[PDB]
């Protein structure tokens, strides 16, 4: 029952193999209300039958480029729950193509969509959420270990995962007196490229990746009153990948 | 239900105003049986009904210097038990007066004791535990954000902190293949020279208050429990966020 | 002087005035044997720059709008063509709106945010991709960042989200440039007397009980601009008397 | 040379041959201007390197005996009555129990490495602070291991991470007396240890490891006027493997 009485918005549903979906079952299953968003209609399709299953609900489309679109939906939520308890940004964008390479040769398009999509949305999203959370609440976001580390084939997704770790911290002091709180869980890579993986898992303290059910957990707890003193925080649950400087010899 | 079935030894219950006795009463309450060291005849009286009152029991003197002493701890447990499912270390020393002075001024005894009971000690512990404990289990200590930058009159102990926290890392790496999960609370101050840092924290922490031994202890029962099965290595801050700011704010 | 860059050339971006951390590094490299090219931006700014240019013995390269691709490639083709290799380069390009400073992060408009990180970070990577090729030699690139990448300070706001982004970028680019010996670095700049408020607290509260000078953070950016620092790249190196390490008003 | 040492005067503790770091920053040191001096705990290698670079022999020091320390430091006080600089190159952990795991280290090799890599630097401070009136820089030597968990390096690693948060409420303690403090955390140098130099050499952005005379030029910018502003800083000097994520 630790999200009993709690309602909250999940934006990034795309499928029942990813990070939002781990963590939509886990706070549903604590008693938390869902409402969903989707990009597109043949996400729709797929969302729908994930929001039922969860007894949660579609509150509409949302292109996190367009303000208008952002707008619609937090009008939604205001009229059908007038305040929301927490926030899941589980949004990211980046040319696949362009990941492959080495970061220096990266587009000024590409750095410039990945900058709007994985880094300001989280700032739009949470403009526009404060008027709803007068109460106080939680907002979670999802970063990686690219942020701090150089990692291959991340390239300008780490420059943004940086600046969006920032962007929690500065955020996080600006709600922090209307007690929202702001964090960000940085994942490890799960098995859903395929060198990340094999590399955690044979390097990681832990020696496995993590699963999509285990950051829901970890989600959970910062999400619910649990973590009621946690704010501005990078959590890693990724094995202790982060903590190692070198493979054992 | 979260620590349900599970057998915990908590090192450094002094009193019902510490940070030690905001675990056992969350973690008792989770559902954990409990077993607690003291230092000394005067502590053995407080700790009793504080033992009592969350239905553990209290399994002997130790100091954490006298490796024997550490040793029967172990013991008793083993013979009561036969496992362990985690380790909660809330043990520190440091000189008072050398605290107020500049850390150039420290003495060498000061240092080494210092070192030893602060830092050492969780290693010391942790080598004992080994044997004992669970695949899966979950060991906790207590760090602060001194160690990470300069605070006043903290002086040795953010040095020793430091290597605690660097320490803790170590451990997780030699332990992680067994699942044994080596984590930091870095807490906040706590409303228990001193009133200037609590009141800085008070005025300048993103959420503008300190935090309370309640909270601690439910960032401990996260930590201790399944909910973080993925997370080792973390210094994780329950600080009212007040570890991201870089000036008065 | 010094001869540390004895027989030098290299490229210096953003010197707008006789008071910039650009002109401290200017005039320690000239004096430490450096020949200097500079670009500007806009007319004003030429006039400003030109004599500047003069008093070391460097030369105006051209105008540079960074967020102008053709406008980077005719720098560097004037630079090819008058020197055909680059030993350094100096990045000291930033710019965010002055108004939303002032206010909350979270106030903050897609516009800024987005013009704050082209204009302050993507233009290093920009102007790195086109350096590559003169610099097959080996070089240095170095450019500047602030203590609010890593810690919220008030009034920096998407400024401090954007430094966050250059560190970060510093440090991939280093990755990519390293095997051609090329270091990328950064120098995290305490605030310089020439706001009022970031001052004031780094003056009685850094280890060091003063701000620093632009002609030390010129002094250090020799250090990581010559061959002493030959083994350091992906650096954030601190030039602030410390300020950086404290947790607490002292 | 550079002359950025000039009329300068300093102590560097560690020089045990010529093959060190210590060596490194001496021969740097000297030929910017610099007069050295140097302690010992070892002589006879000593003497002719403190020849080569014109410095002299300022006595035997061991870190863990105080009157030791006080020995030197009046020796010093004798011959300079003033002091500019001084490199802490020292650092000891039992060699055998390094190839162990950190959690099995012994009781006692923990509290020697604490006592001779960590608090020696602050025994040595608290000396040096009086000499140092005018100003001065004191550096000493780290390892990314006090940063990430690193092979072979265990209660060292510890040890390092508490010498670094030393560095940095020494660099508060003095600043206020213009004298910094820094360290410098130097790659592995060619000199399961060939493991450790490959796998930078094959994995560092720059594609090396590092020599004892990179090492020596970034300590002399840190010892010199050029890093006047820079305080409680660790400054990376190995060809940037500090920022890798993961192999190459």
């Amino acid at each position: 029952g630790l999200l009993y009485g709690k309602r909250g918005l999940i934006l990034g549903l795309a499928n029942n193999r990813s990070i939002a979906w781990g963590i939509a079952k886990t706070a549903s299953s604590a008693g938390a209300e869902l409402a969903f968003t989707y990009q597109g209609e043949a996400m729709k399709k797929r969302v729908e039958p994930l929001a039922e299953e969860v007894k949660g609900f579609v509150c509409g489309h949302c292109d996190v480029s367009d303000s208008a679109s952002i707008d619609a939906v937090f009008n939604t939520i205001e009229k059908k729950w007038g305040k929301l308890d927490f926030l899941v940004h589980a949004i990211g964008f980046s040319d696949k193509e362009e990941l492959s390479g080495r970061y220096v040769d990266i587009s000024e398009s590409n750095f410039m969509m990945t900058m709007n999509i994985s880094v300001y949305s989280l700032t739009a999203l949470t403009k526009r959420a404060e008027k709803l959370m007068s109460d106080g609440g939680s907002i979670l976001t999802l970063t990686y270990y690219g942020a701090e580390k150089v990692v291959p084939n991340y390239n300008v997704m780490g420059v943004a995962k940086a600046a969006l770790e920032a962007s929690v911290k500065y955020l996080a002091v600006d709600l922090g007196p209307k007690h929202i709180r702001v964090n960000a869980i940085s994942a490890g890579p799960i098995k859903t490229f395929r060198y990340i993986l094999k590399w955690n898992e044979y390097n990681a303290p832990l020696r496995r990746t993590v699963t999509i059910e285990e950051v829901g957990d970890s989600a959970l707890y910062l999400l619910s009153d649990l973590s009621r003193s946690v704010t501005g925080e990078v959590h890693h649950v990724d094995s202790g990948y982060n903590i190692i400087g070198m493979k054992a010899v």
